[PDB]
């Protein structure tokens, strides 16, 4: 099953926190499974993206209670100035100096790069997608090549362990 997967190829910090999600706003993970899998892989992208970096570069958003998330938004804001999304970003860049929408689409990366910027408003964007690949707003990747090389493999990874277990295309389709 997906959902097996889901428990075998993501460490339980991060599947505890999609299943509290998932189960809080009345989903269930055990039906459905691609949603499940898709909240696991952006979480540890932004995980990932977070601690990839001036030691404390960025500050994790995802993840949080809406009470830390607004309370950690709200303490940024009113220190350096800058203003207030009107839904909750992935990351802060203190280097930058700028909220980070993290994407990850099984689509093509201007489409769903289109998804996020038509939604929110001065939010920087970044979509990888599982091919690879990447967009980001002024082609503007925030990172060394390096960190981003890491998270197009683990994707990458992701990606290629659904289609060991025939999982590819049930998921591909499911955005
Ligand atoms: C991961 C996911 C699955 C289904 C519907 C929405 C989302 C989602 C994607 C994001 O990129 C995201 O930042 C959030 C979010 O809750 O902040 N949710
Ligand atoms: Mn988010
Ligand atoms: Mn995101």
């Amino acid at each position: 099953a997906m959902e097996d997967f889901v428990r075998q190829c993501f460490n339980p910090m991060i599947v505890e926190l999609a299943e509290k999600a998932m189960k809080e706003y009345g989903e269930d993970p055990k039906i459905e499974t691609n949603k499940f899998a898709a909240i696991c892989t952006h979480l540890e992208v932004c995980f990932m993206y977070s601690d990839f970096g001036l030691k404390h570069r960025f500050e994790i958003i995802e993840g949080r209670d809406r009470i830390m998330a607004w309370t950690v938004v709200n303490s940024i804001c009113n220190t350096t100035g800058v203003e207030k999304p009107k839904f909750l970003p992935d990351l802060y860049d203190y280097k930058e100096n700028r909220f980070i929408e993290i994407g990850v689409t099984r689509r093509e990366v201007h489409i769903y790069y289109l998804e996020k910027a038509n939604k929110i408003e001065k939010t920087h964007i970044h979509i990888f997608s599982f091919t690879g690949e990447e967009m980001a707003t002024k082609a503007d990747y925030t990172l060394d090549e390096e960190s981003r090389a890491r998270i197009k493999t683990r994707l990458f990874t992701i990606r290629q362990e659904m289609a060991s277990r025939s999982l590819w295309d049930s998921f591909r389709q499911s955005e």
